């Protein structure tokens, strides 16, 4: 645990949190990881336990051991939770992707959303209701949901989520929304404007922010562009930067800081060895679970 908490410093500027991720393994693999989470971060997103493959492996049969653990740890330690994720083309069981009848898929979708959200009703700050539903060009991804139900799946997902847990902020999350003017950014904005105008309850836009070295400075403009979609809020949801340079990390932190709609940042992992992109050493803590230069840079920029 770093003596200075970047989450505490971020909150002092009016932000909701500066968080990270976890699940049973990383929370128990050693003593430093959970200690770092409790001391320096104020929010948690389950890395995998809440995804469709892990929660409803078979039709109508749910498995909540792993998600229960993450939620219970977060709640027992004063950490906000971002549920992740409800509807996604990846990490989706074959029983779902093989469905071809529209009403059947809708029933399945609603039951999945309802069962998962009901179990953690009132304990979730925000839910990534929809994940990665856009092609790079801004058009809608031809996932099973889009192919079988059509664009109406967006309304169905959000309305169902809103009804099940009105306390949670409902988000649409995506990657490559990293610079103003990018086709995917433009598509996100135009679709969300349309959906909101149609009465669909979308509270926020989540920008994954999985970056390469030197890409941090473009984030400020991206958030500004995303702000025009008209949602109540936005958030950097899965932050990691190849090389973890101080300039890049400070640039991203400042991007959120200077944008009213950005409620917080979630770094996708604590220490490099546990990163899904470990070969790029993209996190704030090293192989010894010690704070890297970027962590201190962030602490001193706040
Ligand atoms: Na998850
Ligand atoms: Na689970
Ligand atoms: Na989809
Ligand atoms: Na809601
Ligand atoms: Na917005
Ligand atoms: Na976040």
């Amino acid at each position: 645990q770093a003596s200075v908490s970047i989450d505490a410093k971020f909150k002092a500027h009016g932000k909701k949190y500066l968080g990270t991720i976890g699940d049973q393994y990383t929370l128990t693999k050693n003593t430093k990881n959970p200690a770092i989470i409790k001391a320096d971060f104020g929010q948690l997103t389950p890395e995998n336990s809440m995804k469709w493959d892990a929660t409803e492996p078979n039709r109508g049969q749910f498995t909540f051991s792993g998600s229960d653990y993450l939620v219970n740890f977060a709640q027992s330690n004063g950490k906000l939770i971002r549920g992740h994720t409800l509807v996604w083309h990846s990490q989706l069981p074959g029983w779902v992707s093989s469905i071809t009848d529209k009403n059947t898929l809708i029933s399945v979708l609603k039951n999945h959303i309802t069962t998962v959200m009901t179990r953690y009703k009132g304990k979730i700050y925000a839910w990534d209701v929809l994940n990665e539903i856009f092609n790079e060009d801004g058009s809608l991804r031809n996932s099973v949901f889009y192919n079988v139900i059509g664009e109406d799946y967006v309304r169905i997902a959000f309305e169902t989520a809103r009804s099940v847990d009105p306390n949670a902020k409902l988000y649409i999350n995506d990657y490559n929304l990293d610079s103003a003017g990018y086709s995917k950014v433009n598509g996100m904005v135009s679709h969300v404007k349309k959906w909101l105008a149609a009465g669909i309850p979308i509270d926020g836009i989540g920008s994954q922010t999985h970056l390469g070295a030197g890409a941090g400075s473009a984030v400020a403009g991206a958030l500004n562009a995303l702000a025009s979609a008209g949602t109540k809020e936005i958030a950097i949801t899965e932050l990691d930067i190849a090389g973890a340079s101080s300039t890049d990390y400070v640039n991203v932190v400042n991007a959120c800081l200077n944008q009213a709609k950005c409620v917080g940042i979630t770094v996708w992992g604590v220490a490099d060895p546990d990163s899904w992109r470990s070969s790029s050493s993209p996190l704030l803590f090293d192989g010894n679970y010690n704070p890297k230069a970027a962590y201190n840079a962030i602490a001193n920029a706040l």
